[PDB]
């Protein structure tokens, strides 16, 4: 075991470079986990892999706990690890080793009050698989008193939750004929459902500059076939929902938009959100401003551990981490070095701020 | 074709409806709807969109002469999906 | 030339089973610079030979890998790459050691990089057996760990279950193709599990592997195809397993292909004793293992009837994994142990 | 009432190669429905019609599928040509007519099956019966025994597939390797079966197709081989042998069934012999070269079983497959006498 | 800093035939990222890196895809061999280096594009730019003009597909019909273009493939034809002609682009001429036989546009495609002088 180092000595950029170097696509996080556990042990954590091989390092003492829930796995492939002009390139730099590195460093820097624990987790199998990491935590651990999810929100952004998701299927069957008028074929019928639904979504969210407060549709697949007697067509559509539009609402519109076809629907994700007024949000808004930032409340579009531990534990929860999420899963995924340390300072205060709330009780 | 599904029940509707003694103030509407079997029921949907809800409805589907259908079972379409890393193992 | 360097180049040339020529070419080019007479045989096997004489020591490894590429990189002492463990690692060790080994007179040193070992064909190995006469010693190029030696591998059979179901109206009673194929898998899985109860080592177990299960519908007929790999212990012959599998299918169609039965070598055999002794001579504590998968060892073992073991650096548990890797030091560690082992086996052979 | 001959041309006129039996099955059931059978297709697409009442069942198991090839359906001086005239719509039509003609005791029900896929290796038509039906008390297989013939058995069947790859560069071609494999297999079987009297007891390999191709960088070749087995050589044994001759290539094997034979002195045999003999015939007991669904339902069910029907089996799968119309009338009446007893 | 030559072999060593540009694009972007470009692939997979700041943009539009065929990557006495050495990784590498070397005014940003699918008919790499990007103020197309050459234009392109069916019985074969169609098309173009000096002004059909097959009952034949058009003959006109020669078969047509040419006295031309001339060269203005993405982005954007790069276009698509390494250094410096002005 390495000698104890200063939590202030190691920078997040330093830790991230080492962490981004080790390959860890989902299912193969073991060398990355071992390495990080060693690093955390050197920073004052008590670090060791749990039952599912998640990297877990703890600080503090007491009946109260702040969990920082990140993931150590990535999509496969190697983004050529390089640092050029104050920008770090590497797989997982944004999704989500950057936020994970920030968790480790800020957690070791943060001043804790008595009666407060701090558990930092580098979960496995979140990216390509069914999150064996987080599900193991739920099945084996008590619900902590606060959860910060390690996902890129930007250093000056704070994520309160995620948009709802709905998978739509429109299907239509029509008898064959020779006609070439409108709605003559099943494919035309399926295509026009897309247009009229696409039109509605634009109607609903007119003028809304907050993209996560819009309902945005997607035609993932359209197919058609015929047996000479009948023609059939199917349109598969994804709907990403703002908080003010429930699935069953959106599903009712789609259903009402279809006449000659039938619409079926799966709710992939119910919408989920920690309220703006909540203490944990107050802490992070305060933390960002305390370090010279103009904080933005936002929602994640894509799924994450927030989709699981949120509904499970029901505790106050936010997502925070440096990096531009648009760079997730990209061949040149990168993050500026400044944003890393800035987010580290902010999270340091936020952990202190949350621990202060919890200790006041 | 359709002896059971559902021209038989439809034929029964037509005949029994014309035989049935009606009391005053009661109408009797018999409907041979279209596009129910292979399509999205343009027939019934048109009735809903154009007509007042009647006071009682008998659906022309085979229940057997000595059977009466009160409704239908719920249906659920499930999709299970799983992704696992490749390996050489042959265990469970 | 270092083993880690050759491997670093070797693992940079994609060679999935059936597309080995580029890697085979490059390797033949490298072996000549080390003293070999290198040439791809009629099958495409990279073959390097040196010396001459009545006798021959074949280092039989394989150049092909399973598909899916692991981005090639060295990090913290460890080399990442497809086939780095299975089995370009052992092959690189084979090459370096064989040209580094002090060769007695009257001994041939053949190094083979076989094609299509990772598949049902073993086209490269079967070609060797069909065209070449038996060597006096064979070392199998598979990962055993640099401090381990492999005594044997399970046999294997490839099964394909096909079934087709039409359309009456019975959406309730008479049922689907996917269900019939899943029914077959359950039966086979159950049977193998019942046979294998209590047995601690996989090598002495019979284990099936449902590699694929796909159903389809054209509107007329539904169809389902399962692709299954059966791993065989010594106590269960390919003929018997196939007979069992065939009997389990109720309405479907079972199709079978035999790779090889299980094969193992006694630890009391001299070649084993040498390799155990070889590992201690470099600070090692030798371990003997019997493995889960199958090898070309299961082919050349019986066909040539010569002494044989498997040796190679690396963690065989990393076989076919998305981040297959091996520590660079184990390479030269196994290279030294192998260089020794070759020089000594050659003596016993020359001895008689 | 309809004769077997008018029934036969109608069935023969409806093409039903393996995989495409639905219209034939569909039409046959209404012919069975018109004749009074409770008749519909089952879960596998078999044409099924059943007679009588009770817990005791005789099954007339024929098959409605044929091998491909268009044989012009025509009558030339009392001789009906057509694919399936002999193999095996003739016997199947005979089943439909004699099956209705006969009178049964109470508790005894008769069932006629026009199975699908008998001609091909799947035999899934019969396999669906094994999976979804109780074993009948007796079975008559619908294959051409001749109007005065009684088939007691058929050879087993295993299909073999050899595939070999060779690089398109320098050093035996894929074709040569495949051919030599065939040479080895053909020789092994010939040396095994040397001097054996009848086909039933010999092991005979059949090279149905050999095709070599050029992948681009590889030479490829495949050989489709059917293998017909005697009782002495099991499918299991025959596959082990086939495997041992593979050498550079691989052999893929699919078992149909082992050989099967009905014991010569069975009561069900006597019933047919009498039916033949009493109808002025000189019966010859036959064992056939090909295979049948008898080889599956036999070992499965275990009930008394024989094969009977009009037609000369040598005409099976031929470009001008045909049967004399006279043979149809006798076979129907003989099967009836047989059925009763 | 890295020279164009060290950049070229690295790119040439990474195979990128049309459809398989991802690893090449991926690698090129990090080379652009290491060099200081803000660089990632875009929505279509194009390799994109952009320089400078502001609302004014110069685009260096090259392509990273190549035709198939393995040309052994090697240097033989200052001569680099490899697929793409001329067409068109050479020009693309030149873009990456000269694009960074040059110094720009404020408000002027430079963007380097390694487009996908330029070599094939889709040209979707360039089409994605037209769909997703604002029109730049000028464009340089990355094609081999020669270090002392300036390409002002390329011919248009239309791909033609002739398919004909004939019964495999009695009465011209599918092959004969297809061949005679080619004869008609070839003659029409030759009689049109008779005595014309340069390839740019001629219409030239290209029989890339003709293949006849036997369906079984039908004889089949298909002919893949590329057609290169001068300004005088539009794609529309050329298709009408092609249609009129079909007779017994059908012609399927897919338009790439009409011909395009940059007017000889443009300021952007003068800039390159000077860059050539001032660097001790004797420039020859060229119009090329093949086509380019210039033919798409030209009529789309309308900004000043030329094609420039190292390499002799006659070596395009050849088994030993190569470029002198000396040509790379000059072309980089010349492009730079050109870029500045
Ligand atoms: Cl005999
Ligand atoms: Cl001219």
């Amino acid at each position: 075991m390495l000698e104890s180092i200063s939590p202030m000595s190691m920078t997040t950029a330093d830790l991230l470079r080492g962490l981004v170097s080790i390959p860890s696509p989902s299912g193969a996080e073991a060398p990355a986990v071992e390495w990080l556990c060693q690093q955390m042990a050197a920073l004052g954590y008590q670090a060791e892999p749990d039952g599912a091989g998640n990297a877990v390092g703890t600080r503090g003492e007491g009946p109260r706990e702040i969990m920082l829930l990140g993931h150590i796995d990535t999509v496969p492939g190697e983004v050529p690890v390089q640092v050029v002009d104050g920008v770090l390139y590497g797989r997982g730099a944004v999704d989500a080793k950057g936020p994970l590195a920030t968790f480790v460093v800020a957690g070791a820097r943060a001043k804790l009050p008595p009666g407060v624990r701090l558990t930092v987790v580098g979960a496995v199998e979140e990216e390509v698989m069914s999150s064996r990491g987080a599900r193991h935590l739920i099945a084996t651990r008590e619900a902590p008193d606060a959860v910060v999810i390690g996902e890129p929100s930007g250093w000056d952004g704070v994520v309160l939750g995620y948009r709802g998701s709905v998978a739509l299927e429109y299907r239509v069957t029509v008898p064959m004929s020779h006609s070439a008028g409108p709605e003559a074929t099943a494919a035309e019928l399926a295509a026009d459902f897309w247009y009229r639904l696409r039109t509605w979504c634009a109607e609903w969210s007119v003028g809304i500059d907050h993209a996560f407060h819009r309902v945005e549709p997607k035609l993932n697949a359209l197919n058609s076939s015929s047996d000479g007697l009948y023609g059939e067509a199917v349109a598969r559509i994804g709907l990403r929902l703002p908080p003010a539009l429930s699935p069953e609402e959106a599903i009712a519109v789609a259903t009402s938009l279809a006449s000659e076809g039938e619409v079926t629907a799966t709710v992939n994700a119910p919408a989920f959100q920690t309220d703006k007024r909540q203490p944990i949000v107050a802490a992070f808004l305060a933390a960002v401003r305390a370090h010279g930032g103009t904080p933005r409340l936002k929602l994640k579009t894509g799924t994450s551990d927030m989709n699981l531990v949120g509904p499970a534990w029901g505790c106050p929860i936010v997502a925070y981490g440096p990096g531009d999420s648009r760079l997730d899963h990209t061949p040149e995924e990168h993050v500026p070095l400044a944003d890393l340390e800035r987010a580290t300072a902010i999270l340091t205060t936020a952990i202190e701020r949350v621990a202060a709330q919890i200790h006041s009780g």
